[PDB]
């Protein structure tokens, strides 16, 4: 019956905003390597939504080249007049973004070739801007160890988040107006299982839509009805 | 002599609308795997008919590629200016649908290659929208098990409907104004045989057109005259 | 200090030999679909080792065609003079194997195209012999449903083994001369975890080589020392 | 404990031998159209095994052409010196088989093109021999209706067998030494379900191998244990 919150600031969100603003204002490269289902994509989307001079793209294996990634960057910077070449595209990206004190955000940096990430680091080094990587722990694990070693000298900042926190899901429950202590422990048990923010928000929206359709309050019984579903331990 | 109902809300329809709104507002992927003749196509059509920011396509083996599916999507989103390439088409689809909080509905997801469904999940993950699959039980059975395993982490919701319910055909009979208890049992016997909604609506419209042509009421005799046809147990 | 047994007859081995001799003497097709680590490969190898007029090949994705599979068959039947064509190869395979009352054994039948398995079933139907498939549960799950439906009429026999039995690991412990009841329960706990025969034989040979290097008897402590290794619950 | 019979003469076998010898000595074309699992393949194999001047091939969709079928015929007639052309191959087949008063047997004649079956009927008409077709009821159903109409004038004989008989399974039970009346009725119930000879011989060999492994007689309980398997009514 109250509003379902689309987002809440957490301890992990306040950490990743600190590292984000650090990589931007420092104008240096930071890696966010950690297991997904923790919210780094939506946190970076929230940062780009709140703050200007911030740019965030995604990288697919269908867009794993240098040219496709720079085309994504040209679409993100607001330039539909991107040349199909690699050279003058790169120099136009260098022209547009110089002096902006901007921030480039890279999601799924584990799908990168060495030439692609090398062109991105030489780009940001020739632009005096900040670069932020996302993905699993393989993003850092592809570097330990000699081809990204100068990049390992440029990579100074990383905040690695494997699993969530107690105050993390506590602030989430505060956003969703949850005060049951057994409910708190059950949400922590949800946070124990992987895909934590995903499975958590699934269970929360199931319980919320159930409590609105039945006209009631989300209780621990609606949490058991939601979390008992989704077939997580089914092989 | 009264109006033949084109649609009725059922328990299965109320379940699949719940899962549909869940996959949309959750902005995550849900699978509807189950044997056909249960009404999932017309229920999704009804949901798109009642609700805005909702998009539903179909997938044929003649349109089983990435490019044909994205062309279907571009036709569904109202963009006749779709480029024939795969790249700028995908980025235009990403531009148009971002911020819309929309819902993509996929019918017959059993005909999918791994690259096609991978491009769709990377699309919706780069669009912050909801994706709904339809088809038989092979849609989930193609995943159990490693190539869609990260998608099995994204696939959290599924409502599997094999056969219908008693209150299902009861609400259908209430839409068709049927109060015979033997008529109720005979409609349940229709629901026992597969292609349940198809064979059921066939028998209902035969009995209705028969009762209008003879100027009478649909009785159990018109139900036997309709259901005795269609040659279901003929080899 | 006694001899480590390379093989023991089990209840599952006696079942799969029954189904094997049934598919051979019946001269019809039988499917063995079940999760691996149960010993179906070594049981079929043991059957071919003990019995004549028995042939067993493997199928890789590198040999997933009709021609490569029939080349494997020609190598298995003892014919190095196999033509590189598909036709006269198939007719020579039909000539050599007719009247032999033989048995063809197929391992990893989940990697099959429809043309390959169709050529194998038309081969064995034109040879009056038995065909045995192996693999996971996807071997049968690729048929439920119309292209292998006549093959589903030819497939009459299947013995599906998901997990092991109590008398299974009891006979294994009897082969390895184990009489501890807590040791029996711990071997059953090994059998609970998947890759059951693989992980079991790994733990047994670790404990046996440890007891021979230390000059002792395999105890429950050597079982904990072996089974505590292998890093099964490590992510 | 007695010998499992590989074959028994039935009423259907005595009928199909009558039609077989009729098509041969008449030197004319006969069609055997009927649902499989009735034993027409093994009956024709038995006829070729007992009788000389008898030839039986199979036809696959991989060998659906004229040339592949005549190559099968040249392999069946004992001529490995078959030319790869269509002409001199056909004339050598006409030379070898003239004056022999032979019999050509065709299995799965439903996979035939019109040119293939036309070349076979012009072959046998230019050889003064007999031609026998096998397959489902579609073999005759592809002719009703003008392109095989002169062949419908040459096709004078057909014996269509859809399902088995009481004396059929009675003679089978006499071959398998079965004297239980409830056992007789249960074997008739096996004969009711399609794939009759296939499912029947499967159940018989399961009960026989079970009675030999347990050292007992095949009873009605072994028939229930065999026939209760095979998962026939499982979807
Ligand atoms: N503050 C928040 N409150 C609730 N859910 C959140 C929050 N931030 C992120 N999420 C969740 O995170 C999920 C996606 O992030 P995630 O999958 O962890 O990204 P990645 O795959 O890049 O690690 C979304 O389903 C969203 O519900
Ligand atoms: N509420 C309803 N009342 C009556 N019939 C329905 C209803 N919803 C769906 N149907 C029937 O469902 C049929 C088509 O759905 P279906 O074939 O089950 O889709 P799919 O093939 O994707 O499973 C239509 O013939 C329609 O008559
Ligand atoms: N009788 C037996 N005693 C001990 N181990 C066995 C026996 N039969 C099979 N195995 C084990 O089975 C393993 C391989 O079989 P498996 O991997 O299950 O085949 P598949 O992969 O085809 O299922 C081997 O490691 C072997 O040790
Ligand atoms: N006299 C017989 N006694 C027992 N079984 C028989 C006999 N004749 C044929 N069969 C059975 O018929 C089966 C194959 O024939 P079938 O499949 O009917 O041929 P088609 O597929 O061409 O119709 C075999 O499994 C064999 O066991």
């Amino acid at each position: 019956l109250p509003e379902p919150p689309r987002f809440v600031e957490t301890q992990t969100v306040k950490q990743i905003w600190t590292s984000m603003r650090f990589a931007s204002l420092t104008e240096s490269i930071a890696v966010v390597c950690g297991n997904p289902g923790v919210g780094k994509t939506e946190a970076a989307r929230e940062y780009r939504r709140t703050n200007n001079n911030v740019w965030m793209i995604t990288i697919t294996p269908s867009c794993a080249s240098v040219l496709e990634c720079l085309t994504e960057l040209a679409f993100e910077l607001g330039m539909n007049d991107a040349p199909r070449r690699k050279g003058p595209l790169s120099r136009a990206l260098r022209r547009r973004l110089e002096g902006t004190q901007g921030l480039v955000i890279i999601d799924e940096a584990d799908h990168l070739g060495a030439e692609v990430l090398e062109e991105l680091r030489l780009l940001q080094e020739s632009t005096r801007i900040g670069l932020v990587l996302m993905g699993n722990h393989r993003v850092y694990s592809n570097m330990t160890t000699v081809e990204f070693a100068r990049l390992f000298s440029r990579i100074a900042k990383r905040t690695a988040i494997n699993k969530t926190k107690k105050a993390d899901v506590k602030a989430i429950a505060d956003a969703w107006q949850i005060n049951g202590e057994k409910e708190l422990e059950l949400l922590q048990q949800i946070a124990q299982k992987p895909g934590a923010l995903r499975i958590l928000n699934h269970s929360l929206r199931l319980a919320a839509m159930t409590a609105h359709g039945k006209g009631e309050r989300v209780n621990e019984d609606y949490l058991r009805q939601a979390f008992r579903e989704l077939d997580l331990d089914v092989d």
